[PDB]
């Protein structure tokens, strides 16, 4: 029971994708945590994926559950897949082969490998060319795979060069004495929201509660 940061920062993200107050995101959120016995994260994640899809969120989550019973997979991996699938223009098939193609291949979470391909999209390049570039990072900063795809899609997001971004990720993880995550989420969330870091935090600090 709380908000840290991060949940705040992502529900501001879902705010702006669903381009609602977010008195109002924060609302559906918390409704659906409960709703579905979630975390707080997995409920806007629900909500982003529903609006990524183009559908309904009852909808998205329907067919989650026919792909967790089918695949024998959790909820928010069956997510995943429909989000996955949506991104590259497939088939659900094809995304999870691809997925199990690279969870194998790499030794990576499924989650892992299909964030792999859905940066891979968000790139505009191979899958093996972003698999080579997070390695790259990962090797070049001591950080965890999941942070060097992170930085990658950011570095995107912001039009920046990959490292401008780390710069001032780290540069706000220094003056402010948050986590190389919670930077990133910041950076992006500035940038989905087309305001400063500054606003951002500030907006996001008002449904902190928890202490993140």
């Amino acid at each position: 029971s709380g908000v840290s940061l991060g949940q705040a920062l992502l529900i501001l993200s879902v705010a702006a994708l669903l381009g609602t107050t977010v008195e109002e995101a924060v609302k559906r959120a918390l409704w659906l945590k409960t709703k579905l016995g979630v975390s707080l994260e997995q409920a806007a994640r629900t909500l982003s994926v529903a609006a990524y899809l183009g559908t309904t969120v009852e909808e998205a989550v329907k067919r989650a559950l026919k792909l967790k019973t089918k695949l024998g997979v959790s909820l928010e991996q069956a997510l995943l897949i429909l989000f996955a699938a949506a991104a590259l223009g497939t088939t659900v098939e094809e995304a999870v082969k691809r997925a199990l193609k690279l969870k194998t291949k790499l030794g990576v979470s499924l989650e892992q490998a299909l964030l792999i391909l859905w940066t891979a999209v968000e790139l505009g390049t191979t899958v093996e060319e972003a698999v080579k570039r997070a390695l790259k990072l990962k090797t070049k900063l001591g950080v965890s795979l999941g942070q060097a795809q992170a930085i990658l899609v950011v570095a995107a997001e912001l039009g920046t060069t990959v490292e401008e971004a780390v710069y001032r990720a780290l540069k706000l993880k220094t003056k402010l004495g948050v986590s190389l995550g919670q930077a990133l989420l910041i950076l992006e969330v500035a940038a989905k929201l087309g305001t400063t870091v500054e606003e951002a935090v500030k907006r996001a600090l008002k449904l902190t509660t928890k202490l993140g």
